[PDB]
């Protein structure tokens, strides 16, 4: 019930939702925890968010990197957002790659292993 | 007179500054347009960085994002946060680094070009 592009995702894999964001976990995360933040109104290209929509995005994201920076044992964190065609968006959504790293740093699982991850998740955001 | 980590960047080649966060130019941007928005309080990690820090942070990031497309012919933008020494973080200063991407896409240059660069960036502020 939460629109990502032209498709929707599942409550289930779905962690964190604020007034105006949410947060889900991956088919194939790169790197375990791999995440995504994403503003609940689904638009193309970063310019297109209002400012309210920015802060909530971005502080939103802020809550979520400390969460599976956390849960997944990671010491630093890489965020990205590839706004737009030429820097390599694939969905037509805004939405910030958030991916726990560790010192040295296919991964595809199933809905309910991804269900179980957003579960352990909701946890740290009671 | 803006502090980013351990050194002072003159205000010659910072093109923006708001109540909390500011926009520079850097020194061998790694593709034209390469800039970096910072809050203007020097803090480590990103989860250290306050709501209001977070917010503007990125409202400001938005607006630099789209003047940097924009002047320097991109038709996307990739932004990264490198928030972390396992992240590849070489500056103990939370930024944002923004690049406009092009289809398809040493760098070095004076203290005076990059202030140039600074003043026509500058222009679309205004
Ligand atoms: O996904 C990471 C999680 O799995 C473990 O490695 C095994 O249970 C945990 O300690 C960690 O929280
Ligand atoms: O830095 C990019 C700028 O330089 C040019 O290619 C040459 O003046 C411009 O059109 C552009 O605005």
């Amino acid at each position: 019930s939460f629109r990502f592009g032209q498709h929707l995702i599942k409550p289930s894999v779905v962690f964190l939702k604020t007034e105006l964001s949410f947060a889900l976990v991956n088919r194939k995360p790169v790197v375990p925890g791999h995440v995504l933040v994403c503003p609940l109104r689904p638009v193309e290209r970063f310019h297109d968010l209002r400012p309210d929509e920015v802060a909530d995005l971005f502080q939103t994201t802020q809550r979520v990197g400390t969460v599976v920076e956390k849960h997944f044992h990671g010491t630093s964190l890489t965020f990205s957002m590839q706004d737009g065609p030429e820097a390599g968006q694939t969905v037509k959504h805004v939405h910030v790659h958030v991916l726990p790293r560790k010192a040295g740093d296919a991964s595809w699982r199933s809905e309910e292993e991804m269900a179980a991850e957003a579960a352990a998740l909701r946890v740290y955001f009671q």
